[PDB]
Formats: structure tokens, C-alpha cells, sequence
């Protein structure tokens, strides 16, 4: 019985709100466990890259290096819960401050998990701060390519 | 095909960018004529509403009333060529200045024509400044409700 | 003169007023546009209040470039309009300045903003026709085109 | 030796340019020790308030609650060195990422210390995490109220 909460207000997120897609295995798994099955799925990561460019790149940069909103590929966080997949989904679904609007009406839950897998795949921060990774994944993790513009 | 120019630099746009698919009838007609077939197709306009909310509403508002970027439903334009569909397409595809980046990597040319059709559908400006409309359309054009957001 | 919000069109509520502020409230004309000392002071206030969002050379960053002849709001090509936009704010991040800055400080900023203009004389609606005829555009910032 | 380093790059900060202003007691003392004399000066806190509204509120909110940039009054920091006065000065002076540009051309070093004193005055986090406070101040610490806009 997971309690999903708004990143800014702490209000409960009603996950039945917003754009309905097919009720996929990744979404049912996520609603039960806060684990994103697409983190390891190369096909899903590819589809997440394309959804991030459409929905996110204008504010976060085509390499998640940050532009108007922050870098999403680094181990620095505005909200520390965004280091884990339950928090990241909450921030995307429910929105945060200012121009970071909720995406519940723009994207299905399955599309958000695709985008989330892609955001994790381009990570260039330290394994020690990667809360979404298992101890096994950390031990075997190489930081991805830093974007130039991250300085 | 016509020559499509970048709104900021005046340089020619590469419309062949990407490998998402082959041109739709609407896209091939638009590249030849600058006319957007979706402007009068209610189904195309609804798909464009959803595409606009996902790609554009963060910076231009959920009613195209403006937020970080300008209102798109009014009859003033920062770039007056955006009152016609050729200009509008060039601005979206190629980008403009500051936070208005090019969309050629975010959206297919067909999705952009879907978005443009929805943007024209919500216009609340005068018929006389609506350069994308035909005289038949201008005679029967009634402005959309001005959103209370703006 | 009646002063209106750039976005809503609502009245702006506008004392120990300077000559420039009294002249501005009666005419919509900014005396500081030709006062080199006032343009220097406006540079320092612009860097404090504006450069974070509009850049150190008014080239644009969060908000638009202010030195070019493209406007989001066409009235910002005249000093009455520009004053309304700064005083009363616009959309999103462009908040009202009426509590942060005096009217006199705003006129200093506006004088500096006009001093770094790099667009066309034709679109410079704050210049008289004789100022246009003797127009000397400022350098175009490297981070703009 | 007290060396000031850029929050993003780690490069030594050059303090000889920007808005020169005047060498003040508070600035000389801070460049020698990393201690902000303005922190306990109610007159300086009031001046810092007006400088923050003019220079900072557009991105950080009128109550330092966050808007486009982070909340500054809470006890979570994107960059944990900002919990001390040396780190906070470095981030303000030399900037951070995305839209947090350097402020050394916008403000004198003295103006920055005024803003910093005001930011510490509105702090609503825990005494345990307020590194800039002496242990007298921390044993006597009363956090400011949480502004509504923080949510
Ligand atoms: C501009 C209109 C934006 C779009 C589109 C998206 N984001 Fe965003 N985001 C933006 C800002 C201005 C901020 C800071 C807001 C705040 O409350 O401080 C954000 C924040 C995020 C975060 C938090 C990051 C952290 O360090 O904690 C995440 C994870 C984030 N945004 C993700 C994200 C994704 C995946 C988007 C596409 C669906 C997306 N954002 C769109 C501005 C904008
Ligand atoms: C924030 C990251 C933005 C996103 C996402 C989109 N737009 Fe935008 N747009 C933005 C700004 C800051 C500006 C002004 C730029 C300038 O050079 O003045 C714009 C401008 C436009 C225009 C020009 C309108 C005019 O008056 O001439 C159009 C037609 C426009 N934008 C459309 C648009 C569409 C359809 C988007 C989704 C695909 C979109 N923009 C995204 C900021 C942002
Ligand atoms: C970030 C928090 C900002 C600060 C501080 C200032 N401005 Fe701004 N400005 C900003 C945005 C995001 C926009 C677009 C808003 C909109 O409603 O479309 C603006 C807009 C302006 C304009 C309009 C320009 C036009 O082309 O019509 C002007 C003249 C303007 N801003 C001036 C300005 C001055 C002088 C400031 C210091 C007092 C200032 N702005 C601060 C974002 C931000
Ligand atoms: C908008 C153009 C901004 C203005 C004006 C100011 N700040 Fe800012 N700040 C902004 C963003 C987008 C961020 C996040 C940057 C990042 O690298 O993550 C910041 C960050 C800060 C911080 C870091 C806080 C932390 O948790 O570590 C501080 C201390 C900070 N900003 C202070 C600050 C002050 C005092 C300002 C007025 C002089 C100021 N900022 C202006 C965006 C913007
Ligand atoms: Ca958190
Ligand atoms: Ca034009
Ligand atoms: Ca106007
Ligand atoms: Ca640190
Ligand atoms: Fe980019
Ligand atoms: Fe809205
Ligand atoms: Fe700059
Ligand atoms: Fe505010
Ligand atoms: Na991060
Ligand atoms: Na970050
Ligand atoms: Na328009
Ligand atoms: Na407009
Ligand atoms: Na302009
Ligand atoms: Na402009
Ligand atoms: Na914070
Ligand atoms: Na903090």
C-alpha cells in the first residue's frame, strides 16, 4: 500500500488521475513496489529517450545537462527523494515548483517509467549516491559520459 | 519543395532530418505549398491539442495564453511571418531565440503540423490579421473565447 | 497619463518625486535617455535587478534580449510601455518591481537599456525622428546571434 | 590558508573584479576567517532583505521558499558546503549550474554578506544542521517560521 506524495506540497498523489494507457506489467509492478522494471530494458530506454526529447528536453537539455530546469544526470538533487525511483516518479507525475508542472495529463504512467529508465541510463554521477541501483548494480556500474555543458 | 528559412538566422532548414518515418500526404503537400491540410480536420486538431500539452504547454500555457514564452492565440506576433503556416512551421522546426529551441529533434514534421492546426483552432484574434485563413474561412471565422489565464 | 499592466491591462497605482519621475508621469518621456551619468547608475541597477534573467549584455537568458527590435509586447518599444512592464511585471518569472525599486531607479534602468540598443532606428519608438537620423547603434552581444 | 573555490569547477575564485564597492570591516574579516559579522546585526539583516528581494526573489521566491531555484531557508542543500558561510559566499559569488549565474558583477562583496545574513535570519531548518551558528547560538536556536509558499 504505497503512499505517493507531491514533491513540494506533501499532498497524496491520486494515481488514477491523468492520461490512461494500457495497464502494463512495469506500471503494475511500480505501483506495488516503487521499482522501475524498465531500468534494465534497452528497448524501453530507447523509447524513453524519444519521450524525454518531446516532453523534457526544452527545459532540461537534450543530454539532461540542465537549461531552465536542473541537470537530471548528476548526483546533485534539488529534492533528495529524486535519487530513488518512487521519488522521481512523484516529481514527474505531480510536478514541483514554478515551470515544473505535473505531467499526469501529458504522459501515461508507462511513458513516465520509460522516461525514468532513460534518465537513469545517462547518469554520470557516483554509484554510492544512485539509490535506485541494487548493491550488485553499484559494484558493476560505470558512470556514463558527462555532457560538456554540465562543466 | 519551397525554401524554408530559420526565423533567427535566415539560413535554410534541413527538413530531411531524422528517420521516424516517410512523409504523410499532409507533410508532402505542406513542403510543396506551405498550406496545412490539418487546419480544418477536427480529428487532427485533437491529436495536436495532446501533442501541444506534452511539448509546448510548459512554456506557452495550457490555453496558449503565454507563460515563459508568448501567447500564441493572439494576433500580435514577435515574428510577423508566424501569422502564416510557412513562417509558423519554420519557427517551431528551427527554433527562435533564448528558451525557444528547435523542435526537429523532438517532433516529426507531421506532429508539428498537428500542433499548428490546434494553435490556429484556439485563435482569439481578428480575422483580418489571420493570414493562414482563406477568404471563405475569413467570412465564416468567429474568434475563439479569450482565455481568462491571459 | 493612465498606466496599465502589460498583461492584465489593469491600472497601475503609481511624494518626494524627482524631476525625471514628474516629467515621466506627465509625458511618458524619460529625461535620463540622454544623461550619461544616469545611464551609468542604470547600468549598476540593471546588473542587480535584471541581468540574472536577461543577461549582463541584455542578450537574453531566462527572459528575452532587451537590446534588439523584437518585442513580446509591442508597447515596450516606447518608454511608457517599458516602464509599465518593469513596474507592473508581465507573465511567469517577470514579477512586478514596484516594491523593489523606486520609479526613479526604474527610469535609470530604462535609460541604460535604451543606451545598449543594437536594433534598427525605424523600430526605436522612444527616439524622436532627429535622434533616429543621428542613430548610433550599440555593439551586438557575441552570445545573441 | 582560506582559499575561495568555485562551487561548480573547484577553481580558485578571483575576488578583484565585479562590483568593486568599498573595502569594509565585514568583508576584510570574512576574507580572513569565513565568519560573516552581519549574521547578528539586525540593521544589516534589514538591508540584506531589500537586496535579496531585488537580486534573488525572482528565482528563489520572496520568502526564500524556492521558485525556479531551490528553497534557501530549509536544512537540505543541493551543495552541502552552503550550510557554512564560506560555501554560501562561493556559490553566490561564482555561481552554480543552469540559471544560477555568478553574482560578482551584480553585487559588491559587502552586499553579498548582507544578503547572506538575511538568508540565515529566515532559516526554518534544525539547529543541528545550521553550521554557521556558534554552539551558544545553536543551544539558544529558535528556527524562523516556514512561509506558506514553501508548501
Ligand atoms: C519547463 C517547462 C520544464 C519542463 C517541460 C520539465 N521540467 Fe522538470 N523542472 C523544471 C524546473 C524549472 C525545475 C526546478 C523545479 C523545483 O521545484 O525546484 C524542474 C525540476 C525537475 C526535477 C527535480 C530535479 C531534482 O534535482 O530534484 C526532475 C526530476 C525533473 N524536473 C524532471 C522532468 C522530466 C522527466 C520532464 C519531462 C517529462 C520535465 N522535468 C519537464 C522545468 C521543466
Ligand atoms: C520553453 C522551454 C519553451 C518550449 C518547450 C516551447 N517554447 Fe515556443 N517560445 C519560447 C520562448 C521563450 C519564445 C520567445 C522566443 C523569441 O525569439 O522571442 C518562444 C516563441 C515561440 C513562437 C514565436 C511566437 C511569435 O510571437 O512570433 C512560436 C510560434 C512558438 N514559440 C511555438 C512553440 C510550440 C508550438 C512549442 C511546442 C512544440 C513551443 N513553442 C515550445 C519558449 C518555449
Ligand atoms: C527572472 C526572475 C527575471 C527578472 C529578475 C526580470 N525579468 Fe524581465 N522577463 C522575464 C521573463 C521570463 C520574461 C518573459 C515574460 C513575458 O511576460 O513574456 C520577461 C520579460 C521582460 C520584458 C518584455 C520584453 C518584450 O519583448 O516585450 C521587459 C522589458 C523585461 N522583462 C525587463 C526587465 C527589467 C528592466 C528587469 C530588471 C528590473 C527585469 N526584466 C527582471 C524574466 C525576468
Ligand atoms: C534565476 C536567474 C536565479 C537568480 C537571479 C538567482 N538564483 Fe540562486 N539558484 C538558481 C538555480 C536555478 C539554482 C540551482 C543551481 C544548481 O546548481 O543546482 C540556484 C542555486 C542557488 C544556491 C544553492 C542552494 C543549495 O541548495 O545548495 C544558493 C545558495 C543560491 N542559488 C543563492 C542565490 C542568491 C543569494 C541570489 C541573489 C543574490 C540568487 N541565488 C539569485 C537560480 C537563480
Ligand atoms: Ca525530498
Ligand atoms: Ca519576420
Ligand atoms: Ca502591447
Ligand atoms: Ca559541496
Ligand atoms: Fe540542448
Ligand atoms: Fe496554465
Ligand atoms: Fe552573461
Ligand atoms: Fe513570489
Ligand atoms: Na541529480
Ligand atoms: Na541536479
Ligand atoms: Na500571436
Ligand atoms: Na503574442
Ligand atoms: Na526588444
Ligand atoms: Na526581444
Ligand atoms: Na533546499
Ligand atoms: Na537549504
Amino acid at each position: 500500500q504505497l503512499v505517493f506524495r507531491n514533491t513540494v506540497t506533501g499532498d497524496v498523489l491520486d494515481l488514477s488521475f491523468g492520461k490512461k494507457g494500457e495497464k502494463t506489467e512495469a506500471v503494475e509492478h511500480f505501483l506495488n513496489t516503487g521499482e522501475n522494471l524498465y531500468n534494465t530494458d534497452d528497448e524501453a530506454i530507447k523509447a524513453g529517450e524519444s519521450l524525454f526529447m518531446t516532453a523534457c528536453s526544452g527545459c532540461h537539455g537534450h543530454h539532461a545537462e540542465g537549461k531552465l530546469g536542473p541537470a537530471l544526470g548528476d548526483d546533485y538533487y534539488t529534492y533528495p527523494k529524486n535519487a530513488n525511483d518512487k521519488g522521481l516518479f512523484e516529481t514527474i507525475y505531480g510536478g514541483a515548483r514554478s515551470m515544473m508542472g505535473p505531467q499526469y495529463n501529458n504522459l501515461t504512467k508507462d511513458e513516465i517509467l520509460h522516461i525514468m529508465a532513460w534518465v537513469r541510463s545517462v547518469y554520470w554521477g557516483s554509484a554510492d549516491k544512485a539509490d535506485w541501483l541494487t548493491e550488485e548494480q553499484k559494484a558493476n556500474f560505470k558512470p556514463a559520459e558527462v555532457p560538456e555543458d554540465f562543466k
